């Protein structure tokens, strides 16, 4: 059995120790609970980004960074791969945890889910969950929690406060752009399974997706961000047995492909929970069926929407 | 000074500490000898994978997967460089040491080669030869070997039973595709030693190719690995001084090129025999001459002819 | 605070313990000082050159190569990145420190910069210094510094030669290529400081550039090393506000611009200190403002004249 919060633990020992070379800072409150900032009140860096990626995927994933071009533009990429798919995707990765402690209000992603079962159906559909001492949480939010919140996650999750590390990141901010991006592979992942596949079926993935230049404000981040894999996000998967479902898989079969990510997170009222779950896709997808050889390829990317959602400017 | 198999040792030293993140298995045999199945009876992963590779390589290489795409189809690649191009590629990684043992047969690669000396000619070649109380052998194979197998090696490398690894993988497994993905540069230098070129010319060499899918059996596995090198593989090498002769690396030289591998082996009824050996080279090169300071292209990619082999399924 | 010299230090200690497998050698001189010959009588490495590259960035980059093409012919790359571009490209990377011994002239890049203080400008428009009592210096030079050389380093640094390494490749050579095209980011943030822009509002970049073959002397290689940056190094760039003038750091806004740099090396008389520094430019950058959120790219890539400075043969 491997525990997705003690793996992800020792990772952020290794952001702890290298705290200003990252550009983030830790700071331990009053009840012993470590909260590292990756953005809210310090820049972060490309390097915190892939940190806080493979935290949030259990340290069950590889995680890199290639810088390559888009019709001819450069852009940092992040390439990565998982031989734990349901575990590091589902299992922790996915930001499955609605944080709201009076009007505390965050996203939780990570390993920290796998003890707190959250939420519990998903532990049921992959077979797993951790036993840890220790838990690792990974916040989206443009604040910092308090000792109340993470009393709270502390008591969800069956360990004391003083063994809780939250990871905190906004939106809009380098460590957001990275750790979106790095959540490619979990799209495909998290589509199939909303459809109906058994995501235990699926063997291991890598993906490559754009990092999202960082936008004005939090809410058109939400958009570049998501859009960097729906129009721009590639996935190779391996599976036990084919279905012809995956056909569905990618964001192009979605009656709201074409329109930007920031459109759909604004008619949910900024409400990222109030999405309808089968909206998030990967732009195209090779799904190498074990059972038959073949290699199944759906979908295609879309750099002219990408520029769109990216505002960019050419001369 | 560079002992391949001390420093592959160090590397499946690691492979051990990581057996259940990396979904291998090991197993002490009852003379001490340790088997370690990367791919027989277990999923193994790609990063089994490119430590395999590794040590194939003598750990004299860096090998790193990144995904990218072919006609917007993404894959997994390997990327990969060394500058012992002679003992990493010749002197450890070709799989040339036939393991015959009753009715257990099996294609043997890696460090042991250097102490077993196999082939003696190689060795003399290279002007390297091994000096090491461990040795560490990588196995192609869909079976494990046992204590009589293991025996046998030890023997033939002059090490007891107690100090020697076994890799194993399958041709159809994720190891079994990185691995041989992972010989991307190995089929440049072999080819041109086997053209007439002396490998004792070449400097360094740096390759990329897609990994295979896996397809439904080992037989076709070996059409499909290998085909991503012989019509997708891209080495850039340097030479002391480059010869015309090295016109003839890339595999479209080959009187027998243009057909996926398994169908040319369909053709040739199994027989190795009769098939033209230098068909076994990569699809393109760029070589730095130290000489002239020239930089000489040969060869070609073909995505159509790869697409066929790993018998992708387009909408 | 972040001290380029001590984090450089770890990396020349950790390439001293790997000199055979990175194929350089080190000398330690009667004054203490330590002298690494990364390629003037040794071949160098790969690895060598990508950790010389790290040295030069002070540690505070991220530097790896990838393999790909360019129009089909395959090169290595340098991927890289970094989030303190204003200390590890202006304050240590750039080869800022002209060394001019008696008879012995080397260009000098890295950490000691920061130390010496060379040149005072820099360190005053980016607000750096360093305190540490070690020193590292990179030299781009055809001959190893003796005791006299190294004893005046140590001296401008305040520190004793015991406590000094130098890091030295001529510009001939693999570590050479991989170092020089290993400053594709530096090369926008010194343009863009050059052309008045403070280099204080830069928050990341990150770059991508091929790594040139080795001509057949230093003077050819000085034109086709700088060749991949002008001519084919791209680079994204996070600033924190945008100003109009960034039009013009691209290379192809200068009016020297079409030709390889061989041409120019001349128009300088082999000098590198007299050539126009307005022309020493990357070839296309993407600068993402984060006040107005929106991403500006500028410049184009010149495959045409890229493959004229490599002397590239095709069939
Ligand atoms: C790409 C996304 N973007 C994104 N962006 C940013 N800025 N930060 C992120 O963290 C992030 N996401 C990562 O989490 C990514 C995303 C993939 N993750 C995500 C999405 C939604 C949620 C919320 C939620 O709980 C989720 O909807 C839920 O887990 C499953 O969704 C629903 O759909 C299913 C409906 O049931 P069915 O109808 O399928 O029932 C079938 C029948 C099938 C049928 O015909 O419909 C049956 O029971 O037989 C249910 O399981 C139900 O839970 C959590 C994470």
């Amino acid at each position: 059995m491997l525990s997705v919060n003690e793996i992800a633990a020792e990772i952020v020992e290794d952001m702890l120790d290298y705290e200003e070379e990252l550009r983030i800072e830790s700071k331990k409150l009053e009840n012993g609970a470590i909260v590292v900032d990756c953005g809210v009140n310090v820049p972060g860096s490309y390097d915190a980004g892939i940190m806080y990626t493979q935290v949030c995927m259990g340290g069950l994933a590889d995680v890199d960074i290639v810088v390559d071009t888009i019709n001819d533009v450069p852009f940092a990429f992040v390439t990565e791969y998982t031989d734990h798919p349901a575990i590091a995707c589902l299992g922790s990765q996915k930001a499955g945890w609605q944080i709201k402690v009076d009007k505390y209000f965050a996203m939780g992603s990570g390993p920290a889910r796998a003890l707190a079962l959250k939420p519990k159906k998903t532990y049921e559909r992959i077979e797993y969950e951790d036993d840890a001492d220790v838990a690792v949480i990974a916040l989206e939010a443009n604040q910092l929690p308090d000792e109340k919140v993470m009393e709270f996650i502390a008591k969800e999750c069956d360990v004391d406060p003083e063994n809780v590390y939250a990871l905190v990141a906004p939106t809009a901010s380098i460590v957001g752009s990275v750790q979106i991006s790095g959540r490619i592979v979990q799209t495909a992942i998290f589509k199939m399974n909303e459809i109906g596949y058994d995501p235990k079926l699926i063997v291991s993935g890598a993906g490559r997706c754009p990092i999202s230049p960082i936008l004005e404000n939090d809410l058109k981040a939400m958009g570049s961000t998501n859009d960097s894999m729906m129009y721009y996000g590639s996935v190779f998967l391996t599976v036990k047995k084919y279905d012809e479902i995956l056909k569905n898989v990618p964001s192009c079969t979605s009656r709201d492909y074409g329109k930007p990510f920031y459109e759909i997170f604004k008619a949910a009222n900024y409400d990222f929970y109030k999405i309808d779950p089968n909206l998030f896709a990967p732009a195209q997808i090779a799904v190498n069926d074990l059972e038959t050889g073949k290699t199944y390829v759906h979908g295609k990317l879309n750099a002219e929407v990408l520029f769109q959602s990216y505002q960019i400017v050419l001369e």
